[PDB]
């Protein structure tokens, strides 16, 4: 779980995702430290590219951590394939409100059809407009 | 997963758990059928307790399940005493929306208090008031 790409964004709440928003980052490095996983991102604010380093804190259960960010966050990983793609899926609270925020990764900057679609899928499949799920792949970012 | 009793409910969305919500449902029996759990519940309406049997099925996860009801719902069991209590965390999608239903369930009507303290604060802990906290123990319910 070293270099990754955000290949495709998806949320409950598009504002949360789109320019500037605050799960609109773009990871760069994970590094597993005591089974905590730290996270290396960049991030546009303010007219520039930006690092963001964030901890998800691993729990009672594997798998599913804790991240202090823009409110309290239950995250959980998913991947059939560990080394080729790995699906995050953020729960925020923020001021007693949810939202779902699930992010693609991959080992390069895109991912093939087949991945990209069942994961687009699976967001529709729960009720969520395509319009709430962004591909930045095909899109220059930081 | 047989036997079980509601004790405590906790919800963003304190309406969906509070009379004539949605998920204000009281577990009777848990049944284990092909990694799926094949739930029976009971549910105020009318002023009768009627049945409600859904089935939770599995997922490439030993504690993860796919829910349809009231939409859809990731479904995730958390528990360190297995045969003390059970935790059922339901994070349901409904028009778009994102709420979390927490199930605190007991092999009888009440539970430790220990066991509900520690559900209780860790539910607070995500920012949500002790108002979204319905411990039903004590309560007169099907
Ligand atoms: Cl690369
Ligand atoms: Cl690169
Ligand atoms: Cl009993
Ligand atoms: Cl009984
Ligand atoms: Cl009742
Ligand atoms: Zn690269
Ligand atoms: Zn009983």
């Amino acid at each position: 779980l070293r270099h990754w790409h955000t290949v495709v964004l998806a949320s409950s709440d598009r504002s949360l995702i789109e320019e500037e928003g605050p799960f609109r980052n773009f990871i760069q490095n994970i590094t597993v430290e005591s089974g905590n996983l730290n996270g290396f991102f960049l991030t546009r604010k303010n007219g520039q590219c930006i690092p963001l380093y964030l901890t998800a804190f691993k729990t009672e259960e594997a798998r599913q951590f804790k991240l202090n960010y823009y409110g309290t966050n239950d995250v959980y990983y998913e991947s059939s394939k560990p080394n080729e793609y790995a699906k995050f899926i953020f729960y925020n609270y923020h001021d007693g409100k949810v939202n779902v925020v699930a992010n693609l990764f991959g080992r390069t900057p895109n991912l093939s059809n087949e991945i990209k679609k069942r994961f687009e899928e699976d967001f529709m499949n729960r009720g969520f407009r395509r319009e709430n799920i962004l591909d930045i792949s095909e899109v220059d970012h930081c």
